[PDB]
């Protein structure tokens, strides 16, 4: 799940903030296609902000979240894995996962990862097809 405040695409290209959308709405998934959202959860939590050495805007999301990502050795392949599970891992292991952008390099690099000190609120859903839907930045964002 993201933190409210996330911006996301409309299946139209439109953003909706994740706490707006609703039961069965239409997202956009990486390869133009739409996507349905269901089951809206709220909550409140300390989350993990994933900030990259790109100037983008920081990832937070709960601690169960799956990124998808590529993971070195084409030259990458693609894995999905929990927050949890990626923060555990070492940091010589955690080179190799890339976060990523839908290709219109699209390859984003991770600079830290940290739990926050204080709660926040979050909203999640799931979404159809692959799971995969798009940040407001082309950002690929899992369920
Ligand atoms: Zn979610």
């Amino acid at each position: 799940c993201l933190q409210n405040g996330t911006r996301l695409l409309r299946a139209d290209g439109s953003e909706v903030l994740v706490e707006d959308v609703q039961e069965g709405d239409q997202l956009l998934g990486p390869d133009g296609t739409s996507r349905t959202a269901s089951k809206i959860v709220r909550g409140e939590e300390r989350l993990y902000r994933i900030k990259t050495h790109e100037g983008l805007e920081d990832l937070v999301c709960t601690h169960n979240h799956i990124l998808s990502m590529y993971k070195e050795r084409e030259s990458h392949e693609r894995v999905d894995v929990t927050v949890d599970d990626f923060v555990r891992l070492p940091q010589q292991e955690q080179q190799k996962y890339k976060l990523f952008r839908s290709t219109d390099a699209t390859l984003l690099h991770i600079n830290s990862i940290e739990l926050e000190e204080e709660p926040t609120k979050w909203s999640g859903f799931v979404v159809d097809k692959d799971s995969l839907y798009l940040r407001y930045d082309y950002l690929v964002l899992h369920n």
